[PDB]
DNA sequence: GCGACGCTAGCGTGCGGCTCGTC
DNA sequence: GGACGAGCCGCCGCTAGCGTCG
């Protein structure tokens, strides 16, 4: 069994290394690192991973039984330390020493305190603006997936019927570490299959159920909680749960997202997240990512967003206030939750003072209907007991201004007075002694002292008693000193304690404020998105749509490409018809099949959209078969599958060469059948082709649309106009041709296309 | 700004940073890491980036009339950082503070393409290479490393490339008409993504002046990083037209040297050497495959020694395991940069060498060193240590003037052991100690408790805060000695050494024909190895390829392969089938093995009669990688013209699926005309495809192949065999329909397919 | 016939703070 | 000749080695 430590020599375990082995083998997935003092090390096989992963020194903490290697990090860069540790891989635990020194039983008692996994950090430093999401997948009565970010108290979920829907559930929330149910967890067949389409970090959690509702919920909210609550090393500051259903939304499988960028890019460019997001907070860039996440479907809602982002569009004043004001807004939906979970700082005090400072000049700008609750008592008091530069802990420095506290302003008072002593004594010696440079100094290892230079030596006092030799200088003490020495360890003994209850004291004041502090980050948070969203409408030149059941879009852009590029606009009008797209290839097909789904994305999200005029449905799901079973074409296949299982008469879908990747006649053929069937089920389809035979199909809601390219001077130059009616012919050939093939193959092409069609 | 250090403060550069702006100014496109102490420090700006691009604690330097930002890394840790720094771009310059106002210069210069650290390189190769112009290209290779100094004059941009290609350089040079074009430029990134850097492009040697440019680029820049004449063996001009031609579009489709991603190359599996000579060997063989049946055969004829040999094979690898890199350890000795642990690691394969020797034979010919590993086994401790001062180097017994000065050091501590026995043996103090510090030199240790048993014979000197540190009259001199000595122990040791190092560097020539001769053995053994392991047949030449029982030898590592056979002679052979069942891998094997052949190694396959190939010039798929503005069509195209401008009736073609990437008609056609351009060329043709029409075209030399599909238990399972003669279906329907298709849109499909034959 | 306490010099990650040598 | 390198001690806590309760 385990409970030894690596090395050389023989004997027992030392007091110390005996309680760091009993704590780290109860965290056996984890990198304990272990507080000793003013340091957190790590002995023996942990600390040489330590060393090497951290480039640290790697040393040794010997005994009289044997000798360890030790390694150990500053306190100081623990958060430091700790980013670096976990963007590897580790999980820490941080073992701390609870009681004070001064009063333990010899060996100071120590406890992990707090466990640091990816997916329930708390640090601040350690968290992105974005939301930072623990998810947890469970079975029984279909599949139960569910969330919770440890840093603001979000905790949902759902209960979905296919492995498809989990996962474009679980992959439109991006979450940084996964729970999985013993089931899944053994199932080799599965879990294979999860970790190589989610590469997320894995972790063990008991998934026994939680509270009420499908058993899958109940097990994977139950595992979400105890794994949490491991990690905290306390209660949990949690909001509603919320068991949502994801057929309330619009619907973007993970193909759509990948395919469309939403969120992650293919080239290592930009984004539709990237470039529409102009937050200035931070629970605002988080709301504008929910609301991507998830497009509403209904036109009320909707009509709403549109009308307050066209207010900010207008008060263009107004606009450049609140974001002026809102670039000072710290994050108070997570501060609120490190109160509540009393893990609140200076530092956190400090930001909240400033940002509780903004909120009357936002009152006025907006106007008393915002909304905002009145913390100006809990303002003001910050104010008037921190100072305006909050140091990190308490400890330290001055935290508490002077003049806030009767019990401690006595005591810098006496202090003050103390250290003056010191000072008055001086002057005093100077005189008695005749010694003219004679100074009184201190330092933390002789305490207070008066100093003399060796050209008075034969000139001290007998009473003077020496304390420390220098090359040309030594130290004295007079019995007086002794005790006011001692009187002013004691004062900042009992400045210390006080100054940090008058924080604690002050903390816990905010924390009864917690609820109010969130309810002003949501208003505050709305305001940020509705302003930003603005922001991008005037600085890109977006248009408020209209929804109806026509799509009527015109001079569209791509939101993302019109970004690095002169971008060509373009039409469009659909209802529920069969486009195709045809036209030679660099001309312009699929830069339209995804403007269109953007705009439609965009529009159902709340935000203006780039176009001249846009008139737009209310669409229940964008399906995609763009870019991207052993074969290209069985993959793609599989694709068009679940398209075609889901797709109704209110879905946007766009193929793109769908039919490629086979024989030409298995080609047309499932292109056609395939037309065929999205024709009937109505939805509104636009499909780039090759294949001319889908374009003539004998169909009652098709259209037609086409890119064309002008063979000119130089070769052949490519126009984007979207012109109505389809293609005329291909330039294979031709493109062949530019592309350096030899003349007289190109040629020979060219005399058996034309025999060909001769027919 | 040159004197301009960006910090706050009026008054001069104090004489420190004064320095170190100094040097700074020298080396401008490089990051300029200064000594200070244990560490490597950066000031103003370049301090702020250091910061940053390692994620460092920034903090300040300061004086009373400037304080700047610095920031550093540990003088050790070194060679770490600096390869995270290189990779992420950055040109080193190295400033040490020459061995005791301090005196620092820049010792080294780290760039990608010069590195000369062993821990910072590959055991591949490592080139710099220059581009020049001046009637064709002018490219010129460098390895500061080995001295492999190479170069050639290309005609066509698009064979430069290739070269540039082959050699995977690290560093390139461009010319400045280069550099000025802003087009080429453009290009050049854009196609290879590698550190461009400036230098002079004088002139140097003789030859075309495209190469000497080159050349001189080269040699000029190389001596600014290794600071001094470089050490290189003679320039090697060659021809890439006298070898089998390899382009980067081969080098990748077969993944030669890189995968597609998803590990293993035709090198990796082919590789087991056990030295860097070696693979570097292997790797240049690989580079450029021979023409001339005359070499091939010999290089077969020392493959089947080694086949037949297992005891010598078998005993020849034993002995090269982790056998060190003499052709580099030759150069450092050269560049006067070898390190004591250098020439430990020489030691050690200077006792190995006598053993090789024994097992082959004065045959051979390798150099006897006996004398210079005497030399080493005299000196050098059995474990120098580069890093620990530079002492504890030479051992005891080596040089009498070394050994009489260390011999009465050790004297003095034992007298200061002395000192302590006798004291504490009339103080009755058996605490006091005689311990020794910088600051004072040596003296007398008594701890608090003990004060009043101290002797008046003393002088405290220092006080600390448990005890207090005394002098004595008897112990200046015997101080004043020690040093004197330990002195002098580190100026004569350095001499030593370094009259150790150099007779060492006399032997460089042998070292470099030893590392040559091993390499060679090191790989035909190790191609010998392979061939025994996985079974590969030693090929035989003749104008017809007849291949029996072939694998792909990276793909069978990984599965149950099936082996094919394949009878080709100038001929056009065609091959059809289902996708998922072979086609394209087949291609690859057949490419593989006529590369393993022209390289001297033996075949994966039973039968291989094989004819000397002029180049293997591949099109297999990929397409649309830089993934911009042109088709995939379009680069297909732009690389088939590039076969057609090259192929001969002596090269090996590999066309997949080509014709692909637009309308069925231009499809076929351009398809049908580069079978009968290639028809006409006479050329070994390997052409995939789904367009039956080429498998009817009639041509005289024209031949069928394809490969099948069964209907088992649900729905098709794919057999591995190449069959004579074409395919005469298409799966595409079928495999929709495991796809998932729904029912009625496959028996659509179905019902159109038939409803075509009606044609 | 030795378990139990007390006193207390000393080491040690990384790194402020203190000291000391020189123009 | 007050200021600038350049480098040692010790932090906070735990231990081992010594006396000693009796
Ligand atoms: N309307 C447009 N305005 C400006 N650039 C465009 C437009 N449409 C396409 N492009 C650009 O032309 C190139 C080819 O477009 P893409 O839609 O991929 O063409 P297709 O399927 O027609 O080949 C891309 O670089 C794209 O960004
Ligand atoms: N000779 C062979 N022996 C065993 N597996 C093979 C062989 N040839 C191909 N395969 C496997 O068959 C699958 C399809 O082969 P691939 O060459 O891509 O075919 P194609 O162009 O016919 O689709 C791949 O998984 C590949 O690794
Ligand atoms: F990108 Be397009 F569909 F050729
Ligand atoms: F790889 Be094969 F051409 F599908």
């Amino acid at each position: 069994m385990e409970g030894m430590l690596k090395g050389e020599g023989p004997g027992p375990l030392p007091p110390l290394l005996q309680q760091y082995v009993e704590l780290r083998d109860q965290y056996p997935d984890y990198l304990l690192l272990f507080q000793v003092g003013d340091f957190y090390e790590c002995f023996g096989e942990d600390a040489e991973r330590l060393a090497r992963a951290l480039g640290l020194v790697l040393t040794h903490k010997t005994s009289k039984d044997f000798t360890t290697p030790m390694a150990g990090i500053p306190l100081r860069a623990f958060e430091a330390y700790a980013e670096r540790l976990l963007k590897m891989g580790f999980r820490l635990a941080v073992a701390d020493q609870v009681e004070p020194a001064e009063e333990a039983e010899g060996l100071v008692r120590r406890e992990v305190t707090q466990l640091l996994t990816p997916g329930t950090l708390l640090q601040e430093s350690l968290l992105p603006r974005e939301a930072n999401y623990l998810a947890a997948i469970a079975t029984g009565d279909g599949w139960g997936l569910a969330f919770l970010d440890v840093s603001t108290g979000e905790f949902k979920g759902t209960v979905l019927k296919s492995k498809s829907a989990l996962y474009d559930e679980l992959f439109r929330h991006r979450p940084a570490e996964v729970l999985l149910a013993p089931e899944l967890l053994e199932n080799g067949a599965f879990l294979d299959e999860f970790r190589k389409r989610f590469p997320v970090m894995l972790s063990e959690a008991p998934f026994e159920p939680e509270g009420e509702g499908p058993l899958a919920l109940r097990r994977a909210r139950g595992a979400l909680l105890a794994y949490a609550q491991r990690t905290q090393g306390g209660a949990l500051s949690l909001q509603p749960f919320r068991f949502y259903d994801p057929g309330a939304f619009m619907r973007l499988p993970e193909a759509t997202l990948r395919a469309l960028e939403v969120f992650e890019p293919l080239r290592g460019q930009d984004t539709l997240f990237s470039v529409l997001d102009e937050t200035r907070t931070a629970p605002g860039r988080r709301l504008l990512q929910s609301w991507l996440r998830h497009p509403l479907l209904d036109r009320g809602p909707l009509e709403a967003r549109l009308d307050r982002v066209e207010g900010f569009v207008r008060e263009g004043a107004l606009r450049e206030g609140v974001r002026r004001l809102l670039y000072r807004l710290a994050d108070l939906e997570r501060l609120a939750t490190r109160l509540e979970l009393g893990r609140a700082s200076p530092k956190d005090l400090g930001a909240l003072r400033r940002s509780l400072q903004i909120l009357p000049e936002l009152r006025a700008l907006l106007g008393e209907e915002v909304g905002l609750p009145d913390l100006s008592p809990l303002k003001e008091e910050l104010e008037a007991a921190l100072v305006e530069d909050p140091p990190l802990k308490v400890s330290e420095g001055g935290l508490i201004r002077e003049g806030y506290d009767p019990d401690l302003d006595a005591l810098r008072a006496a202090h003050r007075e103390g250290v003056a002593y010191f000072l008055e004594l001086e002057e005093r010696e100077r005189e008695r002694t005749g010694i003219p440079t004679l100074k009184v100094g201190y330092n933390a290892v002789f305490g207070y002292y008066l100093e003399v230079t060796r050209p008075y030596y034969e000139r001290v006092p007998k009473e003077y008693r020496p304390v420390q030799t220098l090359k040309d200088r030594q130290r004295y003490t007079l019995p007086e000193m002794k005790e006011k020495e001692r009187e002013v360890y004691r004062l900042e003994a009992l400045i210390r304690r006080r100054e940090e209850e008058v924080f604690l004291e002050v903390r816990e004041r905010a924390k009864r404020q917690a609820e109010a502090l969130r309810e002003a980050a949501r208003i505050l948070a709305e305001l940020d998105v509705y302003a930003a969203l603005a922001e991008v409408a005037v600085r890109y030149g977006y248009v408020r749509p209209r929804f109806g059941d026509r799509l009527q879009i015109r001079a569209g852009r791509h939101p993302v490409v019109e970004r690095r590029t002169e971008f060509v606009p373009n039409d469009l009008e659909m209802a529920h018809e069969l486009v195709l797209i045809t036209g030679p290839n660099m001309a312009g097909k699929s830069t339209f099949l995804r403007q269109t789904a953007l705009i439609a994305l965009l529009a159902q999200v709340g935000s203006f959209v780039p176009a001249e005029e846009a008139h737009l449905p209310l669409f229940d799901g964008i399906y995609t078969r763009i870019g991207a079973g052993k074969s290209t074409f069985m993959v793609e296949m599989e694709e068009v599958a679940l398209i075609l299982k889901e797709a109704t008469e209110n879905s946007l879908v766009l193929l793109d060469e769908v039919g490629r990747g086979t024989s030409s006649l298995d080609g047309v053929a499932i292109a056609t059948a395939v037309a065929e069937a999205l024709h009937e089920r109505r939805a509104y389809t636009l499909f780039a082709t090759h294949y001319f035979e889908l374009t003539a199909l004998g169909l009652p809601r098709l259209k037609n649309l086409h890119v064309a390219a002008r063979e000119e001077a130089g070769g052949l130059v490519f126009y984007h106009q979207v012109l109505p009616g389809p293609a005329s012919k291909s330039y294979g050939v031709e493109v062949a041709a530019m592309a350096g093939l030899p003349k007289e193959v190109v040629a020979r092409a060219r005399a058996l296309l034309q025999a060909m069609a001769a027919r």
